[PDB]
């Protein structure tokens, strides 16, 4: 399948290089695989998910999404027009708040609510979990993190945004969950995407339009938009029987466009997300 005028960063992971307009994927487009997105929320009413979205659970007042940023995470997975795994099913657990704050301890609950959850879904073809979230390095954040991933979920989790090693954050510096940088439309690292031996893969992060609340759409910045480019690939690749939960980072690594991003600190992965798909 073609999309033609696609977000840059939908055409960047079917590229072998920078500067094309048309996303190309295989028309079955994460059927029958599951996407958490572990944020703000999802507000699924969107026209962009086409019903394919929906809460499973909120630890505050409310499920919705009243900040936007869950939404539009939960756009580049997988809406329509905006989404890297077109046809997946999507799930939204609302760990932070409006503002986009969220207690450890509430994270740390929604990621072992993903881990049973899963159980109760219909996922053939694989489950994924997209963290757009982080703060400062915690033992038992990294640990939720390694048992949402042992439980059999690909857990993808954002770098963060401090142009720092992201040793020092967590679930980020997690060994065993896919850690992911942001670049930009040129092949740059993002300026303010972390990196260190922890990250495992670049994912498009600058400048990325996607969903957002009240039925809109927005562009954004930040290792937070990368992280879900990298989740919905893992959910298109799994549908494609191509990887599983356990090896997909691994795989996703393996076949990555190798040695084409500028300003990769000497010591960091320089792995572009990317979907090897031949039309
Ligand atoms: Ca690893």
């Amino acid at each position: 399948a073609a999309q033609t005028n696609a977000p840059w960063g939908l055409a960047r992971i079917s590229s072998t290089s920078p500067g094309t307009s048309t996303y190309y994927y295989d028309e079955s487009a994460g059927q029958g695989s599951c996407v958490y997105v572990i944020d703000t929320g999802i507000e699924a009413s969107h026209p962009e998910f086409e019903g394919r979205a929906q809460m499973v659970k909120t630890y505050y007042y409310s499920s919705r999404d009243g900040n936007g940023h869950g939404t539009h995470c939960a756009g580049t997975v997988g809406s329509r027009t905006y989404g890297v795994a077109k046809k997946t099913q999507l799930f939204g657990v609302k760990v932070l708040d409006d503002n986009g704050s969220g207690q450890y301890s509430t994270i740390i609950a929604g990621m072992d609510f993903v881990a049973s959850d899963k159980n109760n879904r219909n996922c053939p073809k694989g489950v994924v979990a997209s963290l757009s979230l982080g703060g400062g390095y915690s033992s038992s954040v990294n640990s939720a993190a390694a048992r949402l991933q042992s439980s059999g979920v690909m857990v993808a989790v954002a770098a963060g945004n401090n142009n720092a090693d992201a040793r020092n954050y967590s679930p980020a510096s997690e060994p065993s969950v896919c850690t992911v940088g942001a670049s930009d439309r040129y092949d740059r690292r993002s300026s303010f995407s972390n990196y260190g031996s922890v990250l495992d893969i670049f994912g498009p992060g600058t400048s990325i339009l996607s969903t957002w609340i009240g039925g809109s759409t927005r562009s954004i910045s930040g290792t937070s938009m990368a992280t879900p480019h990298v989740a919905g690939l893992a959910a298109y690749l799994m549908t494609l029987g191509k990887t599983t939960a356990a090896s997909a980072c691994r795989y996703i690594a393996d076949t990555a466009n190798k040695g084409d991003l500028s300003n990769i600190p000497f010591g960091t992965v320089n792995l572009l997300a990317y979907n090897n798909y031949q039309a």
